[PDB]
C-alpha cells in the first residue's frame, strides 16, 4: 500500500519540539513528505490512515536484549528446560521475542548475545517479510565467553544434565570463538576471530571482562571477584578484525577498571558502563567518554521496581539501587551519549512463576516491558521527559551507523513508526499506549501476535 | 478370523519337550488348538502359513520394565531434559516405550514405576487398539517413592531446574501417594492408598525400604545403608487394601533386611529380589522363599558385560559385581520360582551416547535388548534354557495370575507368539532371530515401530 | 567433714509444699537426716553453711545431652573444625562441657548420641574424681546411625573434607553400629549389638527412625519424608539384649509410627517424644504412651524464642511453633509420666558468631542455659512449677533407673543439691540463681569451672 | 669460632670444574678463607671437621614454597582441618616447614604466597636465632588472590564450615590484598599497595592471571577457561612501587598472554612459566624471553612420576604431560635462565592418606623430596648437573637480589653449606647424601628435625 497519516501531532524525537499539525506519508517503504499544509496531499489512491488524537513516535529502537533469553540463563534455575524444550525449533522461538517487542512498538533491535546459526536464521527470516517480528542486527554470541552450560551462565546443570547436550548446545552459542581464547596466542586469536566475522554478524561484542557471577557471587556479601578476560595486546587484534568488516564495536564492561579500557579501546557501544560492580565511575573517567566520544548504554530500574526487589531479596536486587544508579546520573548530568540498554528476553513460564508477584509485576527485563521501564525510570534519573525517546530512537541507532536509515521519522527514511493514544510529556509512560504499529511502511497485525505461541505455551 | 500355521516346530511354553514337525491354529486372538496329527487341519478359508525351518515360542513377558525409564532417573542426569520436551506428550514417549518391546518381541508388560496417568492412558490407548504396542497393565507408581527430581531419583535437579517444574513434574508421578506417608498414622495412609487403588492401577508396588540408596550412591563403599519407609502395620495394612481391589501386590527390596519383610507379608511379586546391598542372601530367607508362595524377580548382567562395567568403572557394577550372582544363582538352585524383572525404558539419545561404547553394547537396560540380556545371563548364571524362557513367558503371568490369559501357548490363551529361525532350546541368545510376531491373532508390521518415535528420533 | 545445712527451705520435688525451716545433714557424701526438730542437730566437728532466707532444691539431673556437641552437627556446618582441632583432646571436651554442666547446677547428666572411647572415658574419670565434672551416664553411639561427617549428620564436607579423616572420626562414634545395622540379617545384629553393649555403655539408644532429615533442608516447605531404620525383628531383637545387660532402651522417634512402635517395645524412655514432624500425636497414641508403662522425654522451646526464631527464620525454628510445641501439652495435661530431655552441648566458639544475637542469647541447645530454659517453658505448657521441678530432678532419674542413687533428697542418695536466693515455685525462670552447688556431698567451686577452658577459649 | 671442614671436593656452585683437595674456613659465619693448600692450615681452638672422602656444596635455596603448603589449599579438601586445628600455633607449623628444608639441605626458602603475620613472624624468629629453620624472605601473600577458602583456592569448603573461620581465616592472608583489587581504580589499587609493603615482605607476587583451576573441573574438556586478574595500567602502577620499596616482583602466570605480559613488564622471576595451561610458548615467546632477561622457574616432573601420576587417575597428570611438559624443554636449551621452582611444603599427614603409594613417594609438591626430584628432572630436560646444581642456588640467590648474600661459597657470605658423602656432579641424584647441615655457619642437628612436629605428626 502507499499510505497517509494525517492530522499527527509529531515527535520526531531528534529533540526538537513537538510538532501538531503534522501529515506524514509513507512511499513503499520509506517515509515520503513531513509537512503538515493542510495535508500535503493524498494522492487519491493512497491508502488513508486517521491519525487524529494520537502521537507518532519514531518506531522504538532497541539496543540490547537477547532473543533467546541470557538473563534468565545467566539467572539460571530453567535454563535446561527451556533449551531442551525448544531445541531446533530456537529459529521460530528467537522470532518470538522479536514480535513481543514490536507488539510493544519495537520496531528494531539489536541483540548482544545468542546463538548465531539461529540468531541469523531469525535475522534473515525477518528481513524477507517470511517471518513477522522485529528487525535484528545480529550481535553473534560474545566474545570471549562459554556457553549457557559454561561459567558466565547457569554453571551447576553441567552436573544436572547429559554431557552431550550440554557441549552440544554450548557449540551452537560460543561459535568457533568465544572463551577458550584466553589461553591462546592472539595469532590464533586474530584467524579465528574474522573467519567468525565473515559469517555475517552486524557487529562484535569483545568481552573484556569476566561473566562469572552468580556462580561465584556471594550468599551474603554482594559483589567481588572481576577479572579481565583478555590482554590489553590481545583486545586491539580483535578490534582491528572489527574495524575491516565494517562491523561496529561492542564492549562487556563491568569494571571500572575494563570499562577505562574499553574506552581507550574505541569501542562504538559501551554495554552496560552503568555497572562496574563496584565504586562509582571514578570522577575521571565520565570525562572521557564524554571526551573521547563513544556512545553509553545504561540499563535501570525504578525506585519502585527496587524498593519491592530488596523487600523481597531477590539478589538481582542489587543491581538496581546501591552505587549503580548513582553513578549514571553523573553520565546523564555530564551528557554522556546515551543508549538504550536492557538485557532483556522471553523467559519459560516457570521461571515467572518462582519470582514474587511484586518481582515479575513490571519487570524490567521482560521483552514487552524493558523499552517502556528504561524510558520511564531515566526520566527518574533527571532526563526530560523527552529525549528518554531516541534515547531509545535515534540514539542506538546514531550509535551503530545505522542513523541515516532508523528512524526516523523524516524523509527518505524507512518507515517504521509507532502512532500512542496520549501525551508522551510530564508522562513518560504513555508509550505503552499504541493504537498502531507501522514497520517498514507497513502496518503490524498487533491483535494477532506473536504469530506462532512457542515459549508462552502453558500448560 | 481364520489365521494358523503349518508343521512348526515349537516349545509349548511350559519348558515341556520341543515338539517338532507340530502346528498351531487359531481364530480370532486366542488359540484354537494344537499338536500335529500330521493333519492339522485347515478348515480352509484359512491362512496357509509355512511354519517349516523356524520355531513357536510364546510371546516375551516382561514383568518389569518402565515405560517412562525410571532407572535414568535415578541417575544418571538427562532426566531434565527429557522430561521438560516430551511434557504433554508423556503417553506416546512411552506407547513408544511398549512398542519396541514389541519389536524386540515382548507381547505384553507390566510397568512396575510409571505416573498413573500418561501410562494408564496409553494402555486404555493400547487396550482399544487405539495405538501399538506391548499389553500393559501397568502398576502407575510406586508407594511411598516420590518424585523423579527428589531423592530416589535425580536429586540434583531441584537446584538445577526451576520449582514450578520440578513441583509440576513431582506432583504428576507421587500421586496422591508417595513420600510422605512415612510420617501420616495409618488409619488416615489407609484413605491415600486406597484413594490410589480407585483410580485404576491393575496392581500395588509399595517400597518396603528407601530409594535413597543411589542419590548419594555413594563414595564408593559398594554398599552400607538401606532403611524402610513405612512401618509393618502399615504394610500389613497396606496389603490388605490391595487385596479387596484385587490387584496383586509387589514389592521393592534393597536390603537383607526388607526381604523377609517382603515376603511376610504375603507380596506376590518380589522385584528387586536378589539386591540385598552388601550381603548374600541368608539361607534362612533362601527357605522362606522357596517354601512360602511368592515369586522372586532377578535382574542380570552379561557375563562379557560384567567386566566392561567394572573395567570403565561404570557405578553401575557394584550390582553387576560381587554377592548378585552367588546371591542370584542360590534362588536359581535352591529352586524357587524366579521372574524375567529388568527395570528399563528407552533413555534419551544422549543419556546412551555419554555412555561407552562398552555399556552400550549387550545392553541390560534398554527395553529392546533387556529380555534377550536377561534371558542369556540368566542360563550363564546355570538355567536350562528351555525353563529360563518359562521364566520370561509362564511365570511371569502366574506371578501376577494372568497364566489363564498369556504365557506358555496353550489352548484358550491369548494368541500370542513368536517365529524363529535358529533354536532356543540350542542357544536361548538366538531367541533374537525373528521373522514373525503375532499379537492378538494378529500380524505385527515390525518395521513401522515405533510409528510416532520422540526420543528415538536419530538424530 | 559432714556437711550440715540450717534453716532451708527444702524442696524436695516429689511435688510436695516446700518444707522451711530445714536441716539436711551429709556424712561423707551420701546425705543422712532430714529434719525437722527445729533443726536435728548438727552432730559435731562439721562445717558451716548458713541456709535461711534461702531455698535448697535437689541438683538438676538432665535426661539427655550431648557431651560431644551432637547437637551443634546435624547443624551443620563447625564440625570439620571442631572435631579436628580436638583430636584425641575429645574425652577433655566431654567432661568441659560437663564443667559447663555442672556450675549452673545440674549434678547428673545422661548422654545419649556420643563417642564411647572419650565418653564413657570420661565418665571413669569423673566419678573416681580425676577430673572435675557432673556424672555421666552415656549410651555411646544410638544404634542404626552412623557419625559426624556422614549423613544423619553433617552431610557435606564429605566432599570438602579427607576421606581418610571422614572415615577416621565416625567409626570413633559408630563403633560396630549405625551403617552397616540396616543391612544385615538380623542374626548378625544381635551378635554386634550384643557386643557393642559389652563395653559398659549404660544404655541402649536405638534409632527408630532415620536421622537424615537435612537432605530434606528445604524452604517455602517443611519436612515430608521420614523412613524406619530397621525391621521390627529386628528392633525387637535389641531390646532382648539391652534387657540382657539390664540397661535401659532409649529410643529415636520422629514419625507417628516410630514413636508408636517406640510405645510397642516398651522403651523405658522416648528421646524426641512429641517430633513427630508435622503431624499431631492422635489421641489413641496420647493414650497408648499414659497406659503403657514408658516414659516420654519432652524437647522445647520458649514461646518468645519462637517468635524470636520465627523472625530471624533460624533453620532450626520449625520445631519451636508447629504441630511439635502444640501437642506436647497434650501430653503432660494428660498426667503423661515426664522426663527432662533436651539434646544438648557446648558449640565451637564460632557456631555462635554466626547466630543471630536473638538466637545466641536463651539458647535452649547450649549446655549452660539449657535446662532452666526447658523449665521456663514446661510451665507454659502447663506444668505446676514444683512437677517440671520434680521431673527436672527425680522423673529422669526414675526414667533410667537412678532412683536408687539420685534425684532426691530422701537420704541414702547421692548428696547432690543446690542453693539459690530465691524461691522457684513462685518463679521457675528464679531457679536461676544459684548460691552453691554440691555434688556427692562435695561443694562445687564455679568460679573457676570449666577448669581447663577449652571450647569456652575465645580464640 | 672458627670453623675448618677440610680436604673436600669443592663445588662452589658457579658451573665451575669442580674443586676437589679443599679446605674452607669459616670465621663466625661469613666465609674467611677458600683454598686447598694442604688445609690452609688450621687455626686451632677450632672445630676440625671431617672433610674426608667428601663434597661441599653452598646448600639449596627455594625460589618458590608456601609454607602454609598452599598446593594442598586448592586439592583442596583437607584443608579445613589444617587451617582448623593448628590456628593459634600457625607460627610454629610455618617454622615446622622451614626445618624439613634445612633437613634436606635447603638453607634458604622463597615464601611466595602466605599470611604476613605468621610468615614474616616465623622470618624474623629465624634470623634472631630465636628458632630453626631454613631462614626466610616471605613475599606475604600473591595480589589479586584472596583467601584459601575463596575461588582459586578450597572449594566448596567455604559453605561447608562456618562464616566467622572462613572470614577470619581469608582475611588473615589477603592482607588488604587480591580479590578487590579487581573492583577499584588503579590509582586507590595503588595506594593500597603502598600500604601492604610497608610491614617489608621481602618480594612482591601479583597474579597476573586467576588461580581457578578448580571452577573448571572436567576430565574431558579438560583445560578451558583463564583469567587476568588486571589490566595493564594495574600491573604498571603495581609494579613501580614494588621498585619504589625495592622489593623483588614476581609473577604468577598461567596463560600464553600472562607470561607474554609479564616479561613485558619486568617482573624477574616469572612463578609457573612453563605452564600455558594448554599451550606450548611460542616460538618467539622463548627468544621473546632470553632477550627479556626473566628468570624463569619451571616446575617439572620425573617420566617416573608422570606415568605414575597418570596411571593413577592423578588431577595433576595433565600438568605433568602435554606441552605443560614439553615446553620446559624447549626453554632450557635457548640457553635461557632457570630458577629452582616448586610450589611445596607440608601437607597434612590425612591430606597424603588417601593418595595411592604411586602418588605419595618422591612427590615433587613435598618439601622433603621437593628440590631433589627437581633437580633430576632438569638434568632429565638438558641442565647441565653444573649448571641443575646452581640452579637451586646462585639463580635463586641472583634472582632476588640476595647473591651477594646466599648461593656460593665465597667472597664475605654467610656461611651455609651442605657436606654431601657422594658425587653429585656424577649422579645428580647424589644430592640425597648428606652427612650434615651448616647454616649461618653453624651446624644443625639433622635427626633433632623438626624440633617440635605438629604437621608431621603421624598419628
Amino acid at each position: 500500500s502507499t499510505i497517509a497519516i494525517t492530522n499527527v501531532t509529531l515527535i520526531d524525537g531528534l529533540g526538537g519540539l513537538p510538532r501538531p499539525a503534522t501529515t506524514v506519508i509513507v512511499e513503499g517503504d520509506r517515509f515520503a513528505t513531513v509537512g503538515p499544509s493542510d495535508s500535503t496531499p493524498v494522492p487519491e489512491g493512497a491508502t488513508v490512515v486517521d491519525g487524529n488524537r494520537r502521537w507518532m513516535v519514531p518506531g522504538y529502537v532497541n539496543g540490547n536484549v537477547h532473543l533467546l533469553d541470557a538473563w534468565m540463563f545467566m539467572a539460571g534455575p530453567g535454563t535446561i528446560e527451556y533449551l531442551a524444550r525448544w531445541e531446533g525449533r530456537y529459529v521460530e522461538v528467537i522470532e518470538e521475542a522479536a514480535q513481543l517487542a514490536l507488539r510493544n512498538g519495537v520496531t528494531t533491535v539489536f541483540d548482544t548475545h545468542n546463538a548465531i546459526e539461529p540468531v541469523l536464521a531469525a535475522r534473515d527470516r525477518i528481513n524477507a517479510g517470511i517471518s513477522q517480528g522485529a528487525r535484528i542486527f545480529a550481535a553473534g554470541t560474545i566474545v570471549g565467553m562459554g556457553g549457557p552450560f559454561s561459567a558466565d551462565f547457569h554453571f551447576a546443570g553441567r552436573t544436572a544434565a547429559t554431557r552431550t547436550f550440554v557441549d552440544r548446545i554450548d557449540s551452537m552459542f560460543e561459535a568457533g570463538v568465544g572463551h577458550q581464547l584466553s589461553l591462546l596466542p592472539r595469532k590464533e586469536v586474530r584467524a579465528r576471530v574474522r573467519d567468525y566475522l565473515s559469517r555475517g554478524v552486524d557487529m562484535l561484542k569483545i568481552a573484556v571482562s569476566d561473566h562469572i557471577v552468580f556462580t561465584l557471587v556471594d550468599r551474603s556479601v554482594g559483589f567481588d571477584r572481576s577479572y579481565q578476560t583478555f590482554s590489553r595486546p590481545v583486545l586491539e587484534v580483535m578490534v582491528e578484525e572489527a574495524r575491516a568488516a565494517g562491523v561496529p564495536v561492542l564492549t562487556h564492561s563491568v569494571s571500572v577498571e575494563a570499562l577505562d579500557t574499553s574506552v581507550e579501546l574505541g569501542a562504538d557501544v559501551l554495554i552496560h558502563a552503568n555497572y562496574t560492580l563496584g565504586q562509582e565511575i571514578p570522577n575521571y573517567l565520565i570525562d572521557k567518554i564524554v571526551a573521547s566520544d563513544s556512545w553509553a548504554g545504561l540499563q535501570t530500574v525504578h525506585d519502585q521496581h527496587r524498593q519491592g526487589l530488596e523487600d523481597v531479596g531477590s539478589w538481582a536486587a542489587a543491581l538496581a539501587g546501591e552505587p549503580y544508579a548513582t553513578n549514571e546520573r553523573n553520565l546523564i548530568s555530564a551528557n554522556a551519549k546515551i543508549l538504550l540498554n536492557t538485557d532483556a528476553g522471553c523467559p519459560s513460564k516457570d521461571h515467572l512463576a518462582d519470582l514474587s508477584p511484586v518481582e515479575r509485576e513490571d519487570r524490567p527485563w521482560t521483552i514487552g516491558n524493558d523499552h517502556f521501564h528504561w524510558t520511564q525510570s531515566m526520566v527518574e534519573k533527571g532526563m526530560s521527559p523527552l529525549e528518554a525517546i531516541s534515547a531509545a530512537t535515534i540514539n542506538v541507532a546514531r550509535a551503530y551507523g545505522k542513523a541515516d536509515q532508523i528512524g526516523s521519522v523524516e524523509t527518505g527514511k524507512l518507515a517504521d513508526f509507532v502512532l500512542l493514544d496520549q501525551d508522551p510529556v510530564d508522562d513518560i509512560r504513555n508509550l505503552r499506549s499504541i493504537t498502531e504499529v507501522f514497520q517498514a511502511g507497513a502496518a503490524v497485525d498487533r491483535a494477532a501476535l506473536p504469530t506462532t505461541p512457542l515459549v508462552t505455551a502453558h500448560p
